[PDB]
């Protein structure tokens, strides 16, 4: 169990790395394409 419960490491994020794929992902949404970026 992680004790920072309410800290949550996937709030921190230190960053992608030296890789950057898929900054823009299009999805299909009832026929409307919708790229979302997320980046934080």
């Amino acid at each position: 169990r992680v004790q920072g419960r309410w800290k949550v490491r996937a709030s921190f994020f230190k960053g992608g790395g030296g890789s950057g794929f898929a900054w823009n992902v299009c999805v299909y949404r009832n026929g409307v394409r919708v790229c979302h970026r997320r980046a934080n």
